[PDB]
C-alpha cells in the first residue's frame, strides 16, 4: 500500500497467531512490542530511545505478517509505549519513504 | 526522492543559518530538534518514548527546508539524541510510506 502520514501509520500485524496493532516507525532501528509471551530462547538486551534506556527480551527469527507481507527477524519485548515495527522488518517487506 | 531503509533515513534540512541532519520519522508525531535557540513564543511540553519523557519547548510556525522542499510548522526543541522530522512536517512535503 501507499500510506500517508496525517494519522499514525498503525497497522494490524499477525505474530504468534495473534493480531496486534503496531506503528510503522522509520526512526526505529529495531522492532519492539509491549509485554507479551513469545516461544523459545530469548537474550537479555538493553536499548535506548528518546527518554533513556530500557531492558528488553530479544527474540530472534520471529515470523511476523505486516499488512499481509511476511517478515522473519528480531523482535524485542519490553516497556515501549506502543508496538513498533522498525527498519529491521520494514526493509524485509520492501518499505520505502517517498516524496 | 525514494529513500530506502537499509540505513537510518537521515537527510539534510535547513532551519535558519543552520544546516542539520535529521531523521525522517514516521513514528514521531512532531518534529523535534537538538538544543538550539529559536525565535518566537513557545509552550513547555513533555514528550515520551522508549525510556520515558523529556522536557521540550514547543515553537509554532517555524519554516524549515527538507531536501529542498519547504515546510512550516511546529518544532519541538529539547535534549533529543537525534534531530527528527515528524509527521507534522512529513505530510507537508508529501512524504508517504510505500510497500
Ligand atoms: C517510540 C516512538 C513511538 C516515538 N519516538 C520516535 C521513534 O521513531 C524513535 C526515534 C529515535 C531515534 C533514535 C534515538 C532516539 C529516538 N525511535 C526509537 O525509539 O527507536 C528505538 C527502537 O529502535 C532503536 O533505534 C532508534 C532508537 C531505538 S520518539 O522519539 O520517542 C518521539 C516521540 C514524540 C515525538 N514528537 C517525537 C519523537
Amino acid at each position: 500500500p501507499q500510506i500517508t502520514l496525517w494519522k499514525r501509520p498503525l497497522v494490524t500485524i499477525r505474530i504468534g497467531g495473534q493480531l496486534k496493532e503496531a506503528l510503522l516507525d522509520t526512526g526505529a532501528d529495531d522492532t519492539i512490542f509491549e509485554e507479551m509471551n513469545l516461544p523459545g530462547k530469548w537474550k537479555p538486551k538493553m536499548i535506548g530511545g528518546i527518554g533513556g534506556f530500557i531492558k528488553v527480551r530479544q527474540y530472534d527469527q520471529i515470523p511476523i505478517e505486516i499488512c499481509g507481507h511476511k517478515a522473519i527477524g528480531t523482535v524485542l519485548v519490553g516497556p515501549t509505549p506502543v508496538n513498533i515495527i522498525g527498519r529491521n522488518l520494514l526493509t524485509q517487506i520492501g518499505c520505502t519513504l517517498n516524496f
